[PDB]
């Protein structure tokens, strides 16, 4: 049920209006070796989103000009390390760090998983006249001009969030990855497979005969979907369990153990929470056998709630962000190695 | 006044004794570059000293051996702890677990135990010696194994101010022992002092007397100051130094770590920190210097922080928090550290 995720999400993104106030310019270098893609990914990302709500920006990659913050991945500027990938920073060489891990480092660190980027990408993909989702009005979301395709390429999903379908009469699972380098997924693919046919549409596993372009409309086509992080890490949460809430299909998850910090445990299958991989198959098959307890999953709320109200994990929130750079920007000392 | 610290760490040093002489057996292995020198010293560190009294240990440096632990800060699919000396924030993509310096929370994966703690280990041990100035309480584990005789015939000038048997007032301005040349804000903020007043350099660096000091502790103790200088500076980054100004029986001029009012109650010692710049630090200096009442204040104030009147050590640093850190290592099967798989 993507509905009540999206709605926490457009709150979350909510912040004060600066009528009076004006976006101060902020520059910002990326490193060097970052290629044109990681810097096309960096500009359309939730970070830069984000920050272009409150600071007017310039974003170069100039080692000479003097900036006021320097994003890398492993000069005398603040450093900033921002990553997507499963791994830890480097303190040593960078003063401030934006990641996955659960750990804290008063001002030097913050937690926030792509999941959250995935997030801001499906909320402006709904701001379309023909989305099945929708988005609060006069939200940050909603102020640009909105399109009108979304219907038409996800008949299926609209199809089906729109009550026009039935979810249980659909195949079983979908499964879409196309990095071969994960053993642990691959290894839970055929396991299931072997138990009950499960679609591929992408470069591994493939049973299409092709590579699916839209997966979302792909996955709005099966009751599950096979949800796997190419590796373990405590709090690894990528976009993946989020295209599944997304197209409105169970995800089948394995990558954080502690995901269900982040996400409503009542809402999918966390492969974590058994001793082996038959149990969990075993509750698959169960779920997938009595509809009542699937429609169940499939309905909950994504988000955990408490005090009546729905969250993300320690408040990951636009607020949160840009209280961090805030604190960056203002504090002058330099924690790298000189 | 070191008395008072020396008690503290005793305290912190208490946990109930072995139930059974039977220690279960630990196996850990060390730099394989390490010599019989190295090893001696590392036996002799606190940590080996803490777990000795809960595991019977073993060290290996043989890469193909298998160990319950790796440490240091050199085995890739082994439960990795790093440990090192340099002010160096642990990868925590290499290490499953780590022990550092930094203020930093990572639940069951990071103890911060700093050098300073390793330092008042071996002062514990040195001065479990029936010519000591400085007392350990009886029967306490510091004061179980067979004393020495040395402390006095080596540290003759620490015992007199110690022991009430000397002036603290009537000693040389600052003392100054380093070695390590790299270390720019040190370097320059013994010229900036000593321009103002002779700073007695026992190290190869700013070198005054001639030739190196061998017992630092009996050098500074014949002055009022100790120039404390880490050599680079880190948020909790406190090391040996500190500690052999307080066991010296002089006033700590220190610089390093920002937030070491943390470990140390700042009325008693110099914070280089809490200044605008080196002239306002050094006014401070000159001011105590001259003005007898401040200066043994200071020397006289507790060197922990208190709370309730009961000194301790910043987040209850200690014995039973070290054991309790590493019996979760061990009993937690979980592999954090990446898992290789070349493709
Ligand atoms: C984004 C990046 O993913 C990393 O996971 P990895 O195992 O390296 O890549 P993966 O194979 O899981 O694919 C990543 C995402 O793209 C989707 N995908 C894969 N193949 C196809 C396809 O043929 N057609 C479509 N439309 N989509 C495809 C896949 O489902 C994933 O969502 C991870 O290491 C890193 O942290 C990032 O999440
Ligand atoms: C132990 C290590 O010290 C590191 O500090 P560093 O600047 O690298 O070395 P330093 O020059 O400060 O010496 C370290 C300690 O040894 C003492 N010392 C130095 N020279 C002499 C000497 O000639 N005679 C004696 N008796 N003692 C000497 C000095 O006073 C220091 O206490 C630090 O980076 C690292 O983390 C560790 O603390």
């Amino acid at each position: 049920m993507f509905q009540p995720l999206l709605d926490a999400y457009v709150e979350s993104a909510s912040i004060e209006k600066m009528a009076s106030k004006s976006p101060p310019p902020l520059k910002i270098a990326v490193a060097n070796w970052w290629g044109d893609e990681e810097i096309k990914e960096f500009k359309n990302s939730v970070l830069y989103f984000i920050l272009s709500q409150r600071y007017t920006i310039t974003l170069h990659q100039n080692p000479n000009e003097f900036s006021d913050l320097v994003f890398g991945n492993p000069q005398n500027a603040k450093r900033v390390f921002y990553t997507g990938e499963n791994e830890s920073p480097n303190f040593n060489l960078f003063d401030y760090a934006i990641g996955f891990d659960e750990l804290d480092f008063n001002d030097r660190y913050l937690r926030m998983p792509l999941y959250y980027d995935r997030l801001h990408h499906k909320a402006e993909s709904v701001n379309d006249t023909t989305a099945p989702y929708k988005l609060k009005d006069n939200s940050l979301y909603a102020l640009k001009k909105p399109s009108h395709c979304f219907k038409e390429k996800h008949p299926n999903l609209c199809a089906v969030v729109n009550d026009e379908s039935d979810p249980l009469k659909r195949g079983f699972a979908s499964f879409v990855a196309s990095n071969p380098n994960a053993p642990i997924r691959n290894a839970f693919y055929d396991a299931l497979n072997s138990i009950e046919p499960v679609t591929g549409g992408g470069s591994v596993r493939n049973t299409l005969g092709y590579n699916v372009k839209n997966k979302n409309e792909f996955l709005s086509q099966y009751k599950f979907n096979l949800c796997f992080e190419n590796t373990q890490g405590y709090g690894y949460v990528t976009e993946k369990i989020i295209d599944a809430y997304f197209s409105h299909t169970i995800p089948i998850y394995w990558g954080s153990p502690s995901v269900a910090k982040d996400f409503n445990p009542k809402s999918f299958v966390n492969v974590h929470d058994f001793k082996n991989f038959d149990e969990a198959i075993d509750y698959i098959k169960y779920l997938h056998t009595h509809k009542n307890a699937y429609l169940d999953m499939l309905y909950e709320n994504p988000l955990n709630t408490l005090d009546g109200k729905a969250y993300f994990y320690q408040n990951l929130s636009f607020k949160k962000i840009l209280a961090f750079f805030k604190t960056i920007l203002e504090n002058d000392t330099i924690y790298h190695d000189n």
